[PDB]
């Protein structure tokens, strides 16, 4: 069945959790398997509504591709990034929803701010969740994301069993 | 069943061992599994009582969370840390026991001192065990803790099997 | 059966994909197994023929040995390499085909150019495919190749099961 | 059964191969398992006797403990080490055999010399095998030894299965 084992960071204003989502395979007629739908590392952000109380129903998600993970784990202390997603980039609903995830170092070198912005021109909504992440917290992410990378890529099927 | 395979460092005044402790899961009614109790890397310290003789009955433990491990593996040659635990932080026995684990570089850059202090205001006891750890010893810890991190986080359940 | 899960980079002029190929073992009469044919990381290059359209039938391959992988993952930002293969080095067809794979940093420090040249004196052909690879893309390669290294070496058979 | 999958480096004057050797466990009466005999990374050196011809019968071995591996993988470009073993350190045959393994950078930063010396005062023999190891070759060792470390430590038994 499924597995639920998120790594979570809960701060003053919001929470953030991360969990791998495996790729799917289509087993070929010929034999063996071919990767179908891509793996990602899924991030979930949700708002604080009173000390250590957070509102799960107002959560927004952001799917990190292998390449975006690649970019996160190779971030140095002084490095910054920003990723842009349209959920319906290729469909008829393109331009309606825009998500942006940014990872900004703080002056100190003591951590990062990770911020998810979700703008929805259909529902006319504009949400932004921001979570500070210490160096150790980000080192857990970097280590756990690096461990997960080969899995979300499907390369763990290449084992001498 | 269980598994016992500690990595151990025995020095003049004390010993130190480290071993991962897996998280537990509750299998859901719906199907699949959800992480319940957290994994840690468990450290055990105990006193030397005569050359290469150590007193197992006087051992004290300290559970490293994923984030504390994160902080250890991202320690540089010149870096120092200190972690504070109350075993009964949330219960009625709060303030009775205080544990502190510190990791201090030595001047040389030749290793670290890892020291566990346990203060117990109930039994009116005050114990401190200190173990020097060479660079190679700590490199084993860093490598083995880094390997263990995804496991104590439960992320090893996310495998394409 | 087999497994197909390439990591792919598609750029203006060409595409590049990488996938591990496991080593084979011969199970001994005595018992247990002995590595026979070597593992590699297989690269496949093929030409773009119109935006995001690529010509699979004109693909050329290059097999990275463990040592070549070793050399790739230990490449710094400013580092360059070049590998030379003769497919029939030891046979009677030596000198007919020459393959060369080069990895050159771009001035920026923003990525690399990976280029495969295939010269065939039998068919009198001369092909060259070039693919730019950002830092994040190469960080995925470095991480995924590093994860694959023990597998293509066969060292994953050494598990306490 | 057993598994044979050495990583090998063959040079002008000698060869060197490395292979992990798993630890053994004693399954407890109570249940589950306890590590018994330690894992190591086993090195084998043997002499060249004519171009790409090597004399397997004159091989000498050296068992790298986890801590020695720790020391190898944390070696920098400019770093050197030397390890000393007595095969019968604790027995009555102490002082009869002395093995020494040294890893010396070459001036260039282009690789290392790894040299095994075996002195046997019983058979009055004195053997020394030396193998140059490029940066890429050593990067394979460092990566493969790092991957093997948790296994030779027995920490791979700690999996959420």
């Amino acid at each position: 069945g499924r597995v639920f084992a998120p790594y979570s960071v809960f701060k003053g204003k919001a929470a953030l959790s991360a969990e791998p989502r495996l790729p799917t395979f289509n087993r070929l007629d010929s034999g063996g398997v071919k990767l179908n739908r891509r793996g990602v590392i899924m991030l979930t952000f949700w708002p604080s509504v009173g000390e250590r109380k957070y509102d799960w129903e107002k959560r927004q998600l952001f799917a990190l591709s292998a390449t975006e993970v690649g970019s996160l784990i190779s971030m140095g202390t002084r490095d910054s990034s920003e990723f842009f997603h349209d959920p319906s980039m290729l469909s008829s609903n393109a331009g309606q929803v825009r998500k942006s995830l940014s990872i900004k170092p703080n002056a100190d070198g003591s951590g990062y701010f990770i911020s998810l912005s979700v703008v929805n021109n259909n529902l006319k909504t504009n949400d932004r969740f921001t979570v500070p992440v210490t160096t150790a917290e980000f080192a857990v992410m970097r280590t756990a994301f690096s461990f997960a990378l080969p899995h979300i890529m499907g390369w763990d099927r290449f084992t001498n069993r």
